């Protein structure tokens, strides 16, 4: 599970979906996230993976808190396992929780040889539910920069072509607090594609200095 002292990430989903007929709907899975300790990782070997100059990663660590930052590696599953009708939706869902109610702001970096080329940014307010604070983004539909990319990765013939472009390609999600400014939560993303047909898989390392 990745969780700083003041927030936590319950889900993160990445997809496409097809309506086969109006009554009929496939979907599928890019990657997917649903308490064991984390191996560690120094930051200071991915400051070359995004952008470094204010607003920059290494200046985030500095700020702190250290306790919210973390590395995922996604094996994202490029497979066609649903019949690719055009006009179809790529989407992204993600949930966080918190003890305290307060009103997040999502920055999700896309970066490209460790160069910004598209931030989104969600404003999420506090939904009560259960005596904890819950922040739901639901089918945040997927930029035009992102649905080209990964048409342009699914039209190449051999998956070692994939994983050469895919080294180049980074995403930071930065989660603070809209009105403080403070850092609630850091995911440094990195890709490979899928082989295995247990299908997408992620790996989680904490963030360290040293
Ligand atoms: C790399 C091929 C698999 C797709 C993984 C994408 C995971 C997260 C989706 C991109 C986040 C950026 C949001 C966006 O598309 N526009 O802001
Ligand atoms: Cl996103
Ligand atoms: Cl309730």
């Amino acid at each position: 599970t990745i969780a700083s002292s003041r927030l936590r990430l319950l889900e993160y989903s990445a997809f496409m979906e097809v309506q086969r007929d109006p009554d009929t709907y496939s979907k599928h899975l890019f990657v997917h996230i649903g308490d064991p300790p984390l191996e560690a990782v120094d930051v200071r070997q991915i400051y070359d993976k995004f952008p470094e100059k204010k607003g920059g990663l290494k200046e985030l660590y500095e700020k702190g808190p250290p306790n919210a930052f973390f590395l995922v590696k996604f094996w994202a599953d490029l497979n066609s396992t649903i019949q690719e009708g055009p006009g179809a939706f790529y989407g992204v869902s993600s949930q966080y929780s918190s003890a305290d109610s307060m009103t997040i702001s999502v920055s999700t970096k896309v970066c490209s040889f460790g160069k910004q080329v598209v931030e989104k940014v969600e404003t999420e307010y506090a939904r009560l539910e259960n005596g904890r604070f819950v922040y739901r983004i639901h089918r945040s539909p997927m930029c035009e920069y992102m649905i080209n990319f990964i048409h342009k990765l699914k039209h190449l013939p051999e998956k070692y072509m994939m994983n050469s472009v895919l080294e180049n390609f980074t995403i930071l999600q930065v989660v603070t607090s809209r009105d403080s400014q403070e850092t609630l939560l850091v995911i440094a993303f990195v890709f490979e594609v899928s082989t295995s047909e247990h299908g997408a898989q992620h790996h989680v390392y904490k963030l360290v200095k040293d």
